[PDB]
């Protein structure tokens, strides 16, 4: 169950567990290794899946999920995103995540920041 340093990550309406179902339907080596929902109810908090062997996750725009190593890594990584960039979320105590962050970068595209601790 091992993600890789950076996941594509897919965010839907409530259309998570009918698209997860769809690409893991189509997509040989694939799986859906996690899903959470809530307690929008029903709706999906967690999913982790695999296509071609590759890991995903998807929620409930379609942002790169970075888990940083350190307190180093997100600095960096923050700051150098975070330039001309919005801030959706900024450096944020986060259970179950030591620090997470969410930033688009000035061209537009999503990172979500996640230190696990």
């Amino acid at each position: 169950m091992d993600i890789p340093k950076i996941t594509t990550f897919l965010m839907f309406n409530n259309q998570a567990e009918e698209a997860v179902k769809l690409y893991t339907s189509l997509f040989e080596d694939s799986e859906i290794i996690t899903m959470a929902k809530y307690g929008d109810p029903g709706t999906v908090q967690h999913s982790i899946f695999t296509l071609n062997g590759q890991v995903f996750m998807a929620i409930d725009p379609i942002s790169l999920f970075v888990t940083v190593k350190d307190t180093i890594e997100m600095e960096r990584l923050f700051n150098g995103l975070k330039d001309e960039g919005a801030i959706l979320m900024p450096k944020t105590n986060m259970p179950p995540y030591r620090e997470f962050a969410w930033v688009q970068d000035k061209f537009g595209v999503s990172f979500q920041l996640a230190l696990p601790e």
